[PDB]
């Protein structure tokens, strides 16, 4: 069910949004932190 962003979940044109901790890397398309 829970298919939130993770350190590492792929993201782009369909699909869903990172959690409010991760973000969409801008180069590569995955759910990440924002700096380590």
């Amino acid at each position: 069910e829970g298919e939130c962003g993770g350190f590492w979940w792929k993201c782009g044109s369909g699909k869903p949004a990172c959690c409010p901790k991760y973000v969409c890397s801008p180069k590569w398309g995955l759910c990440n932190f924002p700096m380590p």
